[PDB]
């Protein structure tokens, strides 16, 4: 029977099943949105998404019997397999997220799409060229987060009280949004030299942040 | 007639003489923004306008009769057809917006000039190289819009309590304007980990953004 | 006596003399900024002052004989002599500004140094490959900025009440400076369609402004 | 016993011990950071922390008797030497910020790994070619720094009123952080023309900024 069911999955007709489901189901989750469809044909939807979450253990069953471990060596098949599985969770019990993450398996638009697929590996496959500058930079954020810590978190909890504190707000000086008004001149109504701080941070972090660009404008 | 007319329009007067009334009716224009000017003068811009609305469509009339099917495969002058329609639909009735949308003639200047012409189609043409991108991202904004709008909806429902509210956000942290102080921050006073959906959301937005424009900087 | 001077002002020495007065005023004017270094020096520095501006007239009198109609034609040249007039405007009547304009001379610095001059120069140059581009902008501004102020400033007169007041509006949109708490959420408590106004006003402009940098990496 | 140490400290072993002991003070140098942890094993950590600093000390010892002078004429050792120096201080009165700047040995895992070194190096290698550009950028702010002070500094002291300030309030500007209605609209309640002072300011700093970009994606 195997060559049967191979003959199905790789079949063009199987493939463009799936991605008419994931379409359908994309605009079903969207309705889920609106409290008055909810109320109109929620269970219309429960039912139908139910549906397409047995429909895809089916495929990713069949999708297993013919390639056994060709699959699980597959980033895009692993995928799959992983947001079906979140999908499959019981809709109880557990963390909220769950059937909130479930919307995760409209991103099997893009891995049963070639040209999504193409564009993705696209983009994924620069960022390696790029470890060396982030490892420097988590390096430096590390540093900078543990002396913010200990220089203003007493006076100000709120954006440096904890060494994760400081690591978001350093964050948030580096998207350099409401940085100014919002930090360092309060922090300097206390501690005058503060600039001394965030001057500096802000053009490594930004000099750094414009290499990495040049740097994926050449390779 | 008709190599009559094909030489009136093909003139260089006729096509600088359109220039000529794009230039007036757009200062024209300008002078109708000021309360002041309107009185006194309404009446002169007014009908000053009525009269260039006439010579557009004369011209506009003379366009076809000289180019039938060839005009409605111009895109400039599609454009210009469009955009003088506009200009016709009667002061009353229906919306407002095309008492206002009759200020798009002026996009005029842009068709009725090559040197102009030359830069929107330079910057136009960019485009198709860019959908792949363009698709992927909307996908992406569609997915975090609706995770949003389910989880933070309840108790945020000015920024993320419908769908397209969520949408409107989500653009709003990805041009990274006052996206903490204003909305993370006031948001982790109830969830402690919205840092997980938006530092990831901020991640990935802004990669792709930067790979999008080293993308348009290989062509 | 003009192959005498000819030898005076071509001189290393009346150069370096020159970039070192400016260097010297320049800091002269640092100075003039505390009120309390001018409760105490400041004669020493108006006389100072007034000094250097007789030097100055001095010098740009020689260096027209020695160069005559040449001098008038030579960009960095004109510049000294419009900067040294500006200088040369009495302590009083008029504007202020002019008292203020004054520190402009400080900019002679690049003028009397090669490599700034280089660089400025370097620079400058990539700004005629831009106006295609600039003028695209700017009409676009106006056509928006017009829209604006028929569509907003009745309700909202501080933001699009005047034409001025829209292009700065705009502006501040274009650098995407508070542009959704500060003033699109605001306008649409009223108008709720308004974000179909700045989001399309918004990648244009943005898009636009990419390329005229992807322009400039061409070049 | 030349030769001994020279196959001591040159060994892999020596350097691996080092960069083992960086990553663990590194890391206990985050938990420092815990009011908590601090209750519970403060003193197993001040210990360490002091022991650490004498084996670096040790090292650094040993590290120049293997080098003698082509050590102080390497960077990344020089480097070294005044990181662990500043971490010898005597934890104790004076200024507090030893205490602190004693977390930038942490530095040192870029000093002791030569994938890091390179990475930041490359970075480094890039500098000279901006000085041309900063230079002339440091003049810019400089003279409106100036402008500025005289300008707005009477009604507007927080902002303006020290050449200090105002550089600060111009940083701000060009990070173009808050820079409307955070500064400039406020400003124009009082001088309505505050806005043909910051308007250019913005185009030329970004302008500047823009080239610079380009010049280091073309070296
Ligand atoms: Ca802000
Ligand atoms: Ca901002």
């Amino acid at each position: 029977m195997y060559l049967r069911i191979t003959n199905i999955v790789e079949s063009s007709f199987f493939t463009k099943f799936i991605i008419y489901l994931i379409v359908l189901n994309g605009i079903t989750m969207g309705l889920e949105t609106s409290k008055t469809f909810m109320q109109s044909f929620g269970v219309y939807t429960t039912l139908f998404n139910q549906i397409v979450i047995t429909i895809f253990t089916i495929e990713i069953i069949l999708r297993i019997y013919v390639h056994r471990i060709s699959f699980f060596k597959d980033p895009w098949s692993l995928f799959d397999f992983f947001v079906v599985a979140i999908s499959l969770v019981p809709t109880s019990s557990g963390f909220e997220i769950l059937r909130v993450l479930r919307v995760l398996r409209l991103f099997r638009l893009v891995t049963a799409v070639p040209q999504m697929r193409k564009i993705v590996s696209a983009l994924i496959s620069v960022i390696p060229g790029m470890l060396s500058v982030i490892a420097l930079m988590t390096l430096f954020f590390y540093i900078f987060a543990i002396m913010a810590t200990q220089l203003f978190g007493e006076r100000f909890p709120e954006w440096f009280g904890t060494l994760g504190e400081s690591f978001y707000t350093l964050f948030q000086v580096m998207t350099l949004d409401d940085w100014s008004n919002g930090i360092v001149r309060p922090l300097m109504e206390v501690y005058p030299y503060a600039w001394v701080f965030f001057i500096p941070f802000i053009f490594v972090v930004t000099f750094v942040m414009i290499n990495l660009v040049v740097a994926i404008c050449v390779d």
